[PDB]
């Protein structure tokens, strides 16, 4: 039993809700919130910009130190940093950016990072400002993640389409 509420169950381990991940994180304070990061951890917009703003820029300050020490992430890769006021930890995951020509096959590699955590609150990856089709992203998620994932879908129109086309 966990503190997530109002989710539709899609599979044994995948749950979905029309919600702003920032509001879900503040309410639930999960162990892990996933950020839809880029390789530079520059949290400018979309999920990342919204999460960072909710931390009063502390996420960005921490991220800049991470990059100065370690260099950029790989597309498909991740790092665990603080969740600040939103969660215990933030798993920053880089999905491929289709607008940059990055290989959509890397979306599966991106979702594999979720399997290192028993329960996560997450957005879809590679959709939003990253350019990919969210319907495809949901299928890759369901076919890749084996741990318990709670997906917050920002757009109501999209949520209804993801649900209706699922089975
Ligand atoms: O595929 C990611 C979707 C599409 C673009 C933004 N995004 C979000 N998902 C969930 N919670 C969110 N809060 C703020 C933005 C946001
Ligand atoms: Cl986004």
């Amino acid at each position: 039993v966990n503190s997530f509420s109002g989710y539709l169950k899609l599979t044994d381990n995948v749950y979905i809700k029309n919600a702003d991940i920032v509001e879900e994180a503040k309410k639930v304070k999960p162990t892990v919130v996933v950020n839809a990061a880029n390789v530079y951890l520059k949290h400018g917009g979309g999920v990342a910009g919204a999460l960072n703003k909710a931390t009063n820029n502390a996420m960005q300050v921490e991220s800049d130190d991470y990059i100065a020490t370690n260099g950029p992430l790989k597309v498909g890769g991740s790092c665990v940093l603080s969740g600040h006021n939103l969660a215990k930890h933030c798993l920053h995951v880089v999905g491929p950016n289709v607008n940059k020509g990055e290989d959509i096959q890397l979306l599966k590699s991106a979702y594999e990072n979720f399997n290192q955590h028993e329960v996560l609150l997450a957005p879809l990856l590679s959709a939003g400002i990253f350019g990919a089709d969210p319907i495809h992203s949901l299928r890759v998620c369901v076919d890749t993640v084996r741990t318990n994932v709670y997906l917050a879908v920002f757009d109501k129109n999209l949520y209804d389409k993801l649900v209706s086309s699922f089975l």
